[PDB]
């Protein structure tokens, strides 16, 4: 029989799914501010279709962000999400009021302690190996309070092909055993095995079923690696020109 | 500025997207009748998630079916669609009251007259070539009032691999120049160039933009060939275990 709410539970990726930076939109296109930079100035935008879509979705369903952004970067997303969030590539769950989920934090700590030294080592070694190939890079360890989650690397050449090369050699030098990777645009991330949007969404669904039983679950994402959590949903969806959609086109 | 409605326009495939036959569900699964057979008895069903999902979508957006079913087979779909429909693989548009769109019918007649003799010929030749390979087949020409649209072929062996073989030889014998194909499950269809869900959805959008301007467009489909019309949408979506999703998994 029926228990709780029967409205869809919708997991949405953020960057390049609901909004994007100015460089990724045609100049002069009308836009609404969706995110701020660390200096507090607008830096991510929705075009009119994107704003209409997320407004409709937020009013019609229970919408939960599922994002690579860490908690601080998620706090610069200026969209009125009301159901909590999954952040840091599934390393963090936030309650509806934005406070940290202590249970998940404990479980993630358990999956990640064996990596706490390797992640700063791997970032420094990646940034050195890139400077040795002549590429001006930029990188850091993404970390919640205390706990280090994953390594991110970007390039300063206006040439995303650089990162695919670095990925090739790091893979060769064997530096990525026991880890998985995300690459989309000017972003190359190395993730420990127990860190994945899929794992956090799986737990979110386990909790939801105890309150609301089985209700429709929709997943929206733009990256090929978003297929991890999207495959847990009853239906999954992608923007027409996403990395995922372009790969499907080529198939 | 804003004109008309800003709710999403959602194009939905029908069979294996919103419902399916009993053979495609686990026995004993709870179900709701979605379609009737030609004898008027239930033959397609929604599971509880599917019923909740379409009910939510119909209440939340303007939902337009986009189906291979001809008008008569569409009339045996027992879902309360209120905005009209695209039928017969894009060969037919129906108004909200179910009457035929005369403009599109004229345009389709134009694209299809060069095929009116070839389609009965191609069906008969396919059913003969299959009987020559030892396969018990079944096939016919799908036709609206007067106008023949496309050829469909099914097998009676409980072995959908049969149809891929027939497709291989028909392709060899050159019988499919100027046409495109659909294959999913126990269904192999040969479509003239000017017959496609994509073309009808493209026209539906052209008409809608004059009334409602640019509003979010979502497309839902299960078949690889549904990517045609789904690529016209701002976002497209698919069931987790669809033919499309399985192909994406393999990629
Ligand atoms: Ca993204
Ligand atoms: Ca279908």
């Amino acid at each position: 029989g029926h228990m709780g709410t029967n409205r869809p539970l919708v997991f949405v990726d953020l960057d390049d799914t609901l909004f994007q930076t100015s460089r990724k939109m045609v100049e002069g296109t009308p836009r609404t501010t969706a995110t701020l930079d660390v200096h507090g100035q607008p830096n991510g935008y929705m075009n009119p279709i994107q704003h209409s879509f997320i407004s409709w979705l937020l009013a019609s369903a229970d919408v939960v962000p599922v994002t690579a952004r860490d908690v601080e970067a998620y706090s610069r997303v200026k969209l009125p999400f009301t159901e909590g969030a999954i952040c840091s590539h599934g390393g963090v769950m936030l309650h509806s009021d934005g406070s940290l989920d202590q249970d998940w934090h404990g479980q993630m700590a358990k999956s990640l302690w064996a990596f706490q030294d390797r992640l700063p080592a791997l970032s420094e070694a990646t940034l050195r190996i890139g400077k040795d190939m002549g590429y001006s890079l930029r990188g850091w360890v993404v970390e919640e309070e205390g706990l280090r989650h994953y390594v991110v690397t970007k390039q300063n050449e206006s040439d995303d092909a650089v990162l695919s090369k670095v990925l090739a050699e790091v893979q060769a030098r064997g530096m990525l055993e026991g880890m998985h990777i995300h690459a989309n645009g000017n972003n190359l991330a190395f993730l420990p095995k127990g860190l994945a949007k899929r794992l956090a969404v799986q737990e979110w669904l386990r909790r939801d079923a105890k309150i609301n039983g089985d209700r429709p679950v929709l997943g929206f994402g733009d990256s090929i690696t978003d297929l991890g959590f999207m495959g847990l949903c009853h239906m999954w969806a992608t923007p027409a020109r996403s990395q995922l959609a372009k790969a499907v086109e080529e198939m």
